[PDB]
């Protein structure tokens, strides 16, 4: 299966869920729900405190989740190619990097585009991400954007904390969908970066097509149950 | 109770369970067997991909598990005091320190040294650890044995592909314990890496005092409730 099958249905998915934004003691049940409201897509954010402050968790996050699950999987590290490899090893379906982590991000998607991994019950490269920061100009794409499956977009810079206008990522989104053109069904576009219900209307009553949000501790701030209903009555 | 009595107690424990070499999914689970078998200290590694390649989890990983767990929590990590300051918010009960992180291990068991944390339902000071991996000279600790609790003997390194003999760590031991004194009573002297029955036996077959295995995959590769039978059996 090639990857423009499987980025094709992808984009039946609406929300990329951070699982580990849960209760670790409570995994089992929360991934339970997840697949029993048609969502199973899961995204890691995968950190070492290099990037930014961020230090989450490392491959093993990922390893024991279904492999009837999406692994989306997002590193914010220092050492890209290592980390990727640890992350395929557990079963990645996207490993996506940081435009701005530049010393090794081309020797890394070039890696990642010779690998596949298993999902659901077939074969498939391995889709490969490019996350820019909200001041990362979109013209740094152009080396990459055809290599590329996934542009995702944050709404907040990690390496300080700072929040963005919603205004500016949605401009952002724009941005990429212009250089993509009539390759854009070649694409997801997703957004990521403390996700709440009111980010979520705005870029979705926005005209321009997001695959993915990235939900975050929002999702689980009261139970996982009540937001999904939520979720799915506003978004 | 004091810092003194608190080891005391811990020494009654002879297991420092690698919790998140469980299935993830079952972590709750996996506790509950385990508190069930009058087990209840839970050891994290907390590596960064920095200070090795080895690269686990951040200080969410101790986060969710009960207070009433004593957490026991090893650092390998290029910034030790600003991970200490993250573990300690999330319930650390012991911070184990690298003592190859030369440049802010002196820095970190300073601050460390004026934390105090819950266990059971009553505060304690933290305790302070000092790892050291096989080719790490025993001597490096001297300055310190005054200022930790706890020493750690790594079985490996994770920055090497090194198969260090197992007499050399129980060696490691008697060199630890022939500097201590007679302060060996207040401190405990754990061994991790790698652990296995076999090793396990080897260690406890005695004459030096260990107080504290620390189980790794082995623990969780078959059923934890039969591991622990065994365990109970072979050493208990
Ligand atoms: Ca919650
Ligand atoms: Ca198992
Ligand atoms: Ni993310
Ligand atoms: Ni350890």
């Amino acid at each position: 299966m090639s990857k423009l099958s499987l980025i094709q249905q992808l984009k039946q998915q609406k929300l990329s869920v951070g699982i580990l934004s849960a209760n670790w003691l409570q995994l089992n049940e929360e991934v339970t729900t997840l697949l029993e409201n048609q969502i199973n897509v899961l995204h890691f954010d995968i950190a070492d405190g290099q990037f930014s402050s961020l230090f989450t968790v490392g491959a093993i996050g990922i390893k024991y989740f279904p492999t009837h699950c999406f692994k989306d999987v997002h590193l914010m590290v220092r050492n890209q190619l290592e980390v990727a490899k640890a992350v395929v090893a557990n079963g990645a379906n996207l490993v996506t990097l940081q435009l701005e982590q530049y010393h090794d991000f081309a020797l890394t998607i070039e890696w990642l585009a010779k690998q596949k991994t298993t999902y659901a019950n077939q074969v498939y490269p391995v889709l490969i991400g490019a996350c820019l920061c909200p001041e990362t100009p979109i013209s740094e794409l152009e080396p990459y954007l055809d290599q590329i499956d996934v542009i995702q977009l944050l709404t907040l810079d990690p390496r300080n904390g700072t929040k963005y206008p919603s205004e500016l990522i949605l401009d952002r989104v724009i941005q990429v969908e212009k250089r993509l053109g009539n390759r854009r069904v070649e694409k997801l576009i997703n957004i990521d970066g403390s996700m709440t219900l009111e980010l979520a209307k705005y870029f979705k009553q926005g005209t321009h097509q997001i695959d993915w949000l990235v939900s975050g501790s929002a999702l689980f701030s009261g139970e996982l149950k009540t937001n999904l209903k939520v979720w799915k009555s506003s978004i």
